[PDB]
């Protein structure tokens, strides 16, 4: 403890990953999403830990459980911070698709960015590009800047970002500079770690996606010592002006409250404080980075990826009975 307790935590997404499952192709994604925050709940109430939901699925007044501030644990142990994403993927659960997974990651106190449910600007390489980036920067200039670091031409860099109405430029933009561009359907905390997976061709992530979801990929690029930026961003400056306004300044003002600074350039140990972060992540349905569950009659497989800040990088295949 607390590295004792990263088998516990992979538990913890092991759970959230084969309740989720009951309802995949059952297009209900809210059913779907309510099933996994109930057993990852049922299962952090059960480790010894002292821990307060940082990122998780709302306020108090709109989430009953795993709402920002919720205290999990049996209250033994360590005070931790904890950041869920029960499902990422929700969407792609309800449908049946690919790349659903469960998420957790588990940190000192005070060690996540603290910031609203918004949307932020990401740019995240791996290791072997570490401290050769900057958002305040052109797209242009960082894109180059990660190739030469990486020792490939700019022809071969490619770049991971959600396939979303708001990307369409700058995917124009990044095909005429001659990059590869994977464009995803959802799901950036996965596809940000390829970014430090050798067997992926995916060497950079870029675009705007889930402020919650960067502090999760803050945490995790951290612990595999890759390197990112983030740039939080108001909703109608990224939707477009109009409820989404209302929306947006809800967003800015929270910002102030908070002490952040919103379309400020955040660097990694902005989002991420510390190295001591424990990542667990549970396949739902196969994905670029983890295999679905499987069942047949009575036993099921599944596979979790477990990353420790502080240390090796673990897959462990599990078979349940
Ligand atoms: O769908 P939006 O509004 O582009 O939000 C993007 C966010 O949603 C996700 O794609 C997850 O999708 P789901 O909410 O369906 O689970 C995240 O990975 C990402 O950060
Ligand atoms: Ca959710
Ligand atoms: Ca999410
Ligand atoms: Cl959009
Ligand atoms: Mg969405
Ligand atoms: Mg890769």
């Amino acid at each position: 403890m607390r590295r004792e307790l990263a088998i516990e935590f992979s538990r913890v997404t092991e759970s959230a990953a084969l309740a989720g499952y009951k309802w995949l192709g059952r297009g209900d994604k809210n059913t779907a999403d309510g099933a996994a925050v109930n057993a990852m709940r049922i299962m952090l109430n059960q480790v010894n830990i002292d821990g307060t939901i940082v990122i998780g699925e709302g306020e108090i007044a709109e989430a009953p459980m795993l709402y920002i501030g919720e205290k999990v644990g049996t209250g033994r142990g360590d005070a931790v911070d904890i950041a869920v994403d029960p499902i990422e993927g929700t969407r792609m659960t309800a449908m049946g698709q690919a790349n659903a997974l469960a998420v957790l990651a588990v940190g000192d106190k005070g060690c996540f960015l603290n910031a609203p449910d918004m949307y932020m600007e990401k740019l995240i390489v791996g290791p072997g590009a570490k401290g050769t980036i900057d958002l305040n920067l052109p797209l242009a200039d960082n894109l180059r800047n990660v190739a030469a670091a990486l020792g490939k031409p700019l022809s071969e860099l490619t770049v991971t970002i959600l396939a979303k109405p708001r990307h369409d430029a700058v995917i124009a933009e990044m095909q005429q500079l001659g990059v590869r561009v994977f464009a995803i359907p959802d799901g950036d905390v996965a596809a940000s770690i390829l970014t430090c997976m050798p067997d992926s061709e995916v060497d950079v992530l870029y675009g705007i996606g889930g402020a919650p979801e960067g502090v999760v990929s803050a945490a995790v690029i951290r612990a595999l010592d890759g390197d990112m930026n983030g740039r939080l961003l108001a909703r109608h400056d990224v939707k477009g002006d109009n409820e989404n306004r209302r929306i947006g300044e809800q967003e800015l003002a929270r910002c102030k409250a908070m002490g952040i600074e919103a379309g400020k350039v955040l660097r990694l140990g902005d989002m991420a404080r510390s190295d001591n972060v424990i990542f667990s992540a549970t396949g739902i349905t196969k994905g670029d980075l983890l295999e679905g569950i499987s069942r047949k009659g009575n036993i099921a497989t599944t596979e979790t990826l477990l990353i420790r800040g502080k240390s090796t990088i673990r897959r462990i295949q599990s078979i349940h009975y």
